[PDB]
């Protein structure tokens, strides 16, 4: 059975990411004696340079780490809303939704501190050695994918007319980035060099990293961000607004560790970030499944999965966030889920139906209620396209999986003394009080960013993820199941066959991104899915959209066979960008 790449197999290390430049940069770290965490940090910073349309240094990142011996652990690099970012304030600006662009959408940037923590607690390499790769591609250049330049062109009027600092970087002399020529960001290069120069004398290896955390937090980086945040900036609303972001918000905030949300299923345990992310929706879909699944890849299998996802997503909308306690145990309990799988019926649901965990009655946002009636980038700079992904496993068996995002070029003006813009993750909160995901000071917005680590018999086995917003834990569920249900290839998990497999998603819920619309009953399948499966689904009431052959999922996966010690990896071929490397 043909696969677009091999599921690579080896004994030294594996990397999977959404861009080959990042994968090979992370692998170069392993080849120089670094570990999985050293490698991820390096890959992450190259990812800022090579996918600036999908992430950036001022974005955010959840990291799942599975060190060889010990506990699976989450490192939360999702920042919070500013102290001054209240519903009342945003309501006072005449807003009904948080804007998709501009400084009002910016959470405290969380990703940088998170990488530094990972580097200092679990790394072995210094900062300079781990980010020379990014610096090199920033100052000397890299040949970009067509999506970078296309993204810039879409947002050109806005850059030239309004966000002129972004025009300085991305439209030098009016010239957008082009494939087959070297794209540079000399300012981003300078920022890291300066960071490295004023941290060099700070002491031992970790003292340097810790002083770099403070340079970000309180030094020249922080100064510039706040200054930019407070400059009146055109946004999606059509008015120029200012951010509430403050020197103190930055000075106070750190990335934190926490236990994963986990769910045992069929000999495996899937590990995710807590319900401040969408991570637990994957888990909820597992618990929804009966012990007896239909024939893999079949019309009954898909339908079952689509209806279960709708159920599970309704619960995230209703229950998930960081402005209230989330009844997660009850949502993953067998009693609750036994009740819920009965709601999966022969016809396709066009409704949003959250359940009542622990008898609690569901509160939905007015806008969510309203939207439930039953392109990548706009000229605005409003977007759907979301994030990168990066997975590493090393010779010692350490695993990481991270989905960094935010701080992309389309949706905020570049901070001129730094070279990158502020993020836009507050767009996923509600401007309504009393909700789990109410925009709230000191709270993370409920984020789409959702990496995965799978265990088999309680042993860390597979580290994987994908970008793509509200598709992230849809594509990953279809992926993970196929790994578990498909036949082994070369006596190992069929990672690439699972990735290659036709994939799908639905939009039958309010979307995380501005303007937060929904399409009741809507499912989208790749054109290579059997056309009789499409036929069955429409028969069963689904509003089926037939997208292109190679359009669904940007999956990454690394894996370790625990009995044999053999590392493997796979990557998504769609968009000819994602790539696995290893040996």
């Amino acid at each position: 059975m043909f696969t677009t790449r091999p599921t690579l197999q080896g004994t030294f290390g594996m990397v999977s990411s959404t861009h080959w430049l990042a994968s090979q940069s992370a692998m170069a770290v392993l080849e120089d004696g670094g570990n999985a965490y050293d490698a991820a940090v390096a890959g992450a910073f190259v990812l800022h340079v090579v996918e600036p349309h999908l992430n950036g240094p001022a974005g955010e990142v959840p990291i799942l780490l599975a060190p060889a011996g010990g506990e699976v652990r989450v490192l939360c690099g999702q920042g919070v809303a500013p102290a001054g970012a209240t519903v009342a304030h945003y309501k006072g600006l005449g807003l009904d939704l948080v804007p998709g662009t501009g400084p009002l959408a910016a959470a405290v940037p969380g990703a940088f501190d998170a990488w530094m923590l990972l580097l200092r607690d679990h790394g072995t390499k210094p900062l300079a050695d781990v980010l020379k790769y990014a610096v090199g591609y920033a100052e000397h250049g890299h040949a970009p994918v067509e999506n970078v330049g296309v993204t810039v062109e879409t947002v050109r009027e806005l850059f030239e007319t309004e966000w002129t600092t972004s025009a300085d970087v991305y439209l030098p002399g009016g010239k957008a980035p082009r494939p087959g020529e070297l794209l540079r960001n000399p300012t981003l290069a300078a920022t890291w060099k300066r960071l490295l120069a004023e941290v060099a004398g700070a002491g031992d290896r970790e003292a340097q990293i810790e002083a770099a955390r403070e340079v970000w937090r309180t030094g020249f980086i922080a100064e510039a961000l706040v200054r930019q945040a407070r400059r009146p900036t055109m946004d999606t609303s059509g008015e120029r607004h200012t951010g509430t972001l403050t020197a103190a918000d930055l000075a106070g905030w750190s990335a934190t560790y926490e236990a994963p949300a986990t769910y045992d299923w069929n000999g495996w345990t899937v590990c995710k970030a807590g319900p401040w992310s969408q991570g637990p929706v994957l888990l909820q879909q597992l618990a929804l499944l009966p012990p007896e699944l239909p024939e893999y890849g079949s019309a009954d299998y898909v339908h079952l999965l689509v209806e279960g996802c709708k159920l599970a997503m309704a619960d995230r909308e209703a229950w998930y966030g960081d402005a209230a306690e989330v009844p997660l145990d009850e949502l993953l309990s067998a009693e609750y889920n036994a009740g819920r799988r009965e709601l999966v019926g022969d016809k396709a649901s066009h409704e949003l139906r959250p359940g009542s965990p622990g008898g609690r009655t569901a509160r939905l946002s007015a806008h969510a209620d309203l939207v439930a009636t039953g392109p990548d980038v706009a000229a605005d700079g409003s977007t759907r396209g979301d994030a990168c992904h990066l997975d590493v496993v090393d010779r010692w068996g350490n695993m990481v999986a991270a989905t960094p995002s935010g701080g992309w070029l389309q949706s905020n003006p570049v901070v001129p003394e730094l070279g990158f813009p502020l993020g836009t993750r507050l767009q996923m909160t509600w401007l309504e009080e009393g909700l789990p995901n109410s925009l709230t000071p000191g709270r993370r917005p409920r984020t789409t960013l959702t990496p995965s680590i799978a265990l088999r018999d309680g042993i860390p086995v597979m580290a994987f993820g994908t970008p793509g917003g509200d598709q992230q834990d849809q594509w990953q569920l279809h992926f993970f199941l196929a790994v578990a249900l498909r036949a082994r290839v070369r006596g190992g998990l069929d990672l690439q066959g699972a990735i290659d497999a036709p994939n799908w998603h639905n939009d039958s819920f309010p979307g995380s991104f501005y303007p937060r619309g929904m399409r009741p009953g809507s499912v989208t399948v790749e054109a290579r899915m059997d056309p009789g499966i499409a036929a069955e689904l429409r028969r069963r009431g689904h509003e089926v959209t037939v997208g292109p052959p190679w359009s669904e999922g940007r999956l990454c996966a690394v894996a370790r066979d625990p009995r044999t010690g053999i590392l493997s990896a796979a990557a998504n071929p769609r968009g000819m960008q994602g790539y696995a490397v290893g040996r």
